[PDB]
């Protein structure tokens, strides 16, 4: 067991790029039961670890069913100071680059360091697994690789629970809600949770194209990224903001991006709500419609 510092320092002196003996760039690391592995400098001219900050737009699901995990990362980015425990800032392609990176996860009641080489699965020189909106940003793809290593393979990330990942990023305690049994004050419970920095997911119980007619997807982890109140036509309306970790496929009901009655909303209020018409996976919906469609709500509470 050599540490990140040690391995990094060594590779720099040797002038060699690191290769992970524990989790090598071959089919063992992909599955337990076809892609070319490439490092980000082999993929593009000017790769970067973090560009314009690490935020939820940098998490876009690829050809692997790990939404449960990605939704949790996206939630984590809403709490930057927690985020930078999981992701060390002092990492770069343009300075002290030795093809090695690391991340931290809460496991067994303590922080543990996962080290990886920066080889990533590609096809036609593009990432097949999770990537960022920005073709040159690689933190999220690398984090996913590190989480895969922690579970033994990329395939091991197929299916899982959002709360598992939330706990692995925070060391917090999971709390579940069946939205049918929801208390009267659950908007308030969720509001206090988001303001306290707690991570929130939700889903529609089951038992890449738009699944439902309303634009939601069944059996799919969504990140809760906002809760707010807007006064519209005299009265105040409770809203919920969600993000689909696909980065695509939004709700189309009231308060959706292209909803016309956004025109009746004040221009400053729009700004406070960060309302944009963009196919980014993120959308506002009414608290009412939210409680009506979603069935499970998962909150990971901190200390
Ligand atoms: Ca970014
Ligand atoms: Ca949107
Ligand atoms: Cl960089």
């Amino acid at each position: 067991e050599k540490t990140f510092e040690q391995l990094h320092k060594k590779c720099l002196e040797k002038k060699v790029l690191y290769v992970d003996p524990e989790f090598p760039p071959d089919e063992t690391s992909l599955f337990y039961s076809q892609f070319v592995w490439k490092r980000p400098p082999e993929i593009c001219e000017n790769p970067r670890f973090i560009i314009d900050g690490a935020n939820r737009t940098d998490i876009c699901q690829g050809e692997l069913g790990d939404a449960w995990f990605l939704a949790a990362i996206a939630c984590l980015t809403l709490n930057q100071h927690l985020l930078f425990r999981v992701i060390p800032h002092d990492q770069s392609f343009i300075e002290n680059y030795a093809g090695i990176f690391h991340f931290q996860f809460w496991r067994y009641g303590e922080w543990v360091d996962v080290v990886i080489d920066d080889c990533l699965p590609t096809y036609n020189n593009q990432l097949v697994f999770t990537k960022s909106n920005h073709r040159n940003e690689f933190w999220s793809a690398l984090l996913e690789k590190a989480y895969a290593k922690l579970h033994g393979s990329y395939e091991a990330l197929k299916g899982g629970n959002t709360t598992e990942a939330m706990e692995d990023f925070t060391g917090g305690v999971a709390e579940f809600f069946e939205i049918r049994d929801a208390p009267s004050d659950m908007y308030k419970i969720m509001k206090k949770a988001i303001e306290r920095g707690s991570l929130m997911g939700c889903s529609i119980d089951d038992g890449y194209e738009t699944r439902m007619a309303c634009g939601l997807v069944r059996g799919h982890a969504y990140s809760v990224t906002g809760l707010d109140e807007v006064p519209f036509k005299g009265e105040k309306v409770k809203l919920v903001r969600l993000r689909n970790p696909w980065g695509q496929v939004e709700w189309n009901g009231s308060w959706s991006d292209r909803w016309k009655d956004w025109s009746f909303v004040d221009k400053d209020e729009k700004a406070r709500l960060q309302h944009q018409v963009t196919e980014d996976g993120e959308f506002w919906m009414s608290y009412e419609d939210f409680i009506y469609h979603f069935t499970k709500l998962e909150i990971c509470n901190l200390t």
